[PDB]
C-alpha cells in the first residue's frame, strides 16, 4: 500500500466517513488522466487505492469530493473539492499517507512519508 | 476588491513572500479558463486581482504556487501547487479573501466570504 | 502594536467576532501573571493589548477562550480554551501577530514576528 | 486506551518521534496536577497513557514539548510547548485521539473521538 489518503471532519471530531475521492496521474499532455477511486471507510480512512507497481514516479492528484460529504450532512461548505498535487519521488520514503482535515470553510492536507 | 489572497510561511513566521498564483474560472465547456495571476507582496498579500464587474458567477480555481515559492528557498516540498476551488457570486456579489498557510509537507486553506 | 491576536472562525468562514482572551506573564516564581485582556472586533482582530514599554522580554501565554465563544454560538466544542504560549522579545523588540482559525473540534495558531 | 496522542512533522512529512509530553489534571483548588507522560514512538504515537478507570471526567491538559523537539533538529521554534486543553466527557465516545501537526512557528491540534 503505497499510497493511503485519511480524513477528519473537524466540526464533529470524527473520521469523515464515505468521503469519495478519485486520484489522477498527469499524462504527458498535461491533462489529468484516472489513476483510482474509492470512498473512506468507518475510519475515515481509504486503503488500496495503488500497489507498488503501478504508483510509478509522476505528478498525481487526489481530488477529496468534500462538497458531497458536507451537504449530505446539511451544511453548506465553500470549496468544490480539496485537491492535493504532489510528485510521487523514489529517492525519498516508501509509503505515502495524504491526511486531511475538513472544515466547512477550511482544510488542511499534510504528507506523511515513512519507510 | 473582491478577491484577495493571503499567505503566510510557517517555518520563518512570516508573510510569503513573492509567491506566484494563477486564478481560472470554469469556462461553458468544462476547461479551465484563465482569469488573473499576480504574485504576493511583501506582506504576503495579492491585492487587484479583478474587478466587482469581471468577478461574476462561476466557479473558480486559486492555484498557489507553492512549489515554485519552496524552491526559490532551497526547500524540496511535497506539493506541488496549492488548488482552492470554490463557487463564487451564487448568492450575489460577495468579497472573498483566501489565507493559506504553508509548510514545505502541509498547507492549510481558509475562506473569509464578506457581504 | 507589538501584540495583535486574530481570529477566524472556519465554520462559517467569517472573523471570529468578540473572542475574549487573557495574557499571562510568567514571573519570577514561575507563576502566570495576568498581563492584558481583551476580546476581538468584529474584525476578529484584538489590537492594543499593551505598549512597547510594558511588554518587555518574558514567556507569555495567550488563552484565547474558545469554548465561551462556541458556547455562545449554540455548539459544544472540545477544547476549553487555545493556549500560545511563547518567549518574546529575546532578541531584542519585536512586532507579533498570533493568528487563530477556530473549529468545534480543532483549531492552529500561527505567529508572524517582525521587526 | 482511552486517550492517544499522534504527532506529525510539517517541516520534514514525517511522525514526530521522541516528542515528551505531559498530561495533567484539574483538581479542585484549580491547580495542574501530574496525570500521565511519555514520548512519542517511531510512528509518532504514544499510547498507553492511561486506563479507562483512571480517566475520569474532568479537565485534562496535554502539554508537548514541541520547542525541545525543533531543537533537537536545529531549528529555532515560536512555541514554548503545544496545550490541549480539553474536557473528557462520558456522555459523547469513548476513545479520544489528540492529533498535533507541528511547524516552527505554527501548529494544528484536533481531537478525533470515536467509540
Ligand atoms: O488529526 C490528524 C491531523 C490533523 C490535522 C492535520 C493533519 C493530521 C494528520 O495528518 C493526521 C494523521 O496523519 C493521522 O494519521 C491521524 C490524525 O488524527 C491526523
Amino acid at each position: 500500500c503505497p499510497l493511503m489518503v485519511k480524513v477528519l471532519d473537524a466540526v464533529r471530531g470524527s473520521p469523515a466517513i464515505n468521503v469519495a475521492m478519485h486520484v489522477f496521474r498527469k499524462a504527458a499532455d498535461d491533462t489529468w488522466e484516472p489513476f483510482a477511486s474509492g470512498k473512506t471507510s468507518e475510519s475515515g480512512e481509504l486503503h488500496g487505492l495503488t500497489t507498488e507497481e503501478e504508483f510509478v514516479e509522476g505528478i498525481y492528484k487526489v481530488e477529496i469530493d468534500t462538497k458531497s460529504y458536507w451537504k449530505a450532512l446539511g451544511i453548506s461548505p465553500f470549496h468544490e473539492h480539496a485537491e492535493v498535487v504532489f510528485t510521487a519521488n523514489d529517492s525519498g520514503p516508501r509509503r505515502y499517507t495524504i491526511a486531511a482535515l475538513l472544515s466547512p470553510y477550511s482544510y488542511s492536507t499534510t504528507a506523511v512519508v515513512t519507510n
